[PDB]
């Protein structure tokens, strides 16, 4: 439970919900076929479109509810320990960031933070240390002019049953300047990319003693590889 909700650029923070189309509430979104997929259950939206460079540092934020902690010591912020899995992070080309409708794009994937299965590290333990913030760089390569950006956790505590895996997505709005020329070969559709069968959403990542480390095994991630330029 939390919800991606503010962006940094080189380490500036670009202010609460700023370019974000985000939901209201932290429930998960847990039917891989739902157009919440895309970029969270619809909610805020925002007319600011954030300016970027390619290659740029991108922090994003999640914490427990809209604008930090719950309640003081809160302790499912940023999101609770419990919700081991992935995060990943897409881009869609579109033409107007502000405005183009969230259905029907194109994604690639940039960048994800799976499991480390020697550390017994997850995303969302990073996610954790970092007080919430999952960095990235963008690609030094993609063309110039407006994305969404979509990022996601991917949270399995639950998800040794078919469709409750659950999934925190918002999506940032962004223009892109001192691009390149990049073309993704290959791109896929929310919903769509995922299936509930998918070996990194339908598991049981729970160890002989009870502890969420995958039985020290490689985990696969959803989708397709993040790209490079
Ligand atoms: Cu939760």
């Amino acid at each position: 439970h939390a919800i991606f909700q503010k962006v940094s650029v080189n380490g500036a923070d670009q202010g609460s919900l700023t370019g974000l189309r985000a939901p209201n509430n932290n429930n998960p979104v847990q039917n891989v076929n739902s157009q919440d997929m895309i970029c969270g259950q619809s909610g805020s939206t925002s007319n600011t479109i954030i300016e970027v460079k390619a290659g740029d540092r991108i922090g994003a934020w999640y914490q427990h509810v809209i604008g930090g902690a719950q309640f003081p010591n809160d302790p499912d912020n940023p999101i609770a320990k419990s919700h081991k899995g992935p995060v990943m992070a897409y881009l869609a080309k579109v033409d107007n960031a502000a405005t183009a409708s969230k259905t029907g794009l194109k994604w690639f994937k940039i960048w994800e933070d799976t499991f480390n299965p020697s550390t017994k590290t997850w995303g969302v333990d990073n996610l954790i240390n970092n007080n919430g913030w999952v960095y990235f760089n963008l690609p030094q390569c993609i063309a110039d002019g407006n994305y969404l950006l979509r990022v996601e956790v991917l949270a399995l505590h639950s998800a040794y049953s078919q469709g409750q895996a659950q999934f925190y997505q918002s999506c940032a709005q962004i223009n892109v300047s001192g691009g390149g020329s990049f073309t993704p070969a290959s791109t896929v559709s929310f919903p769509g990319a995922y299936s509930a069968s998918d070996p990194g959403i339908l598991i049981n990542i729970y160890g002989a003693t009870g502890q969420p480390d995958n039985n020290g095994q490689p985990y696969t991630a959803p989708g397709p590889a993040p790209i490079s330029c």
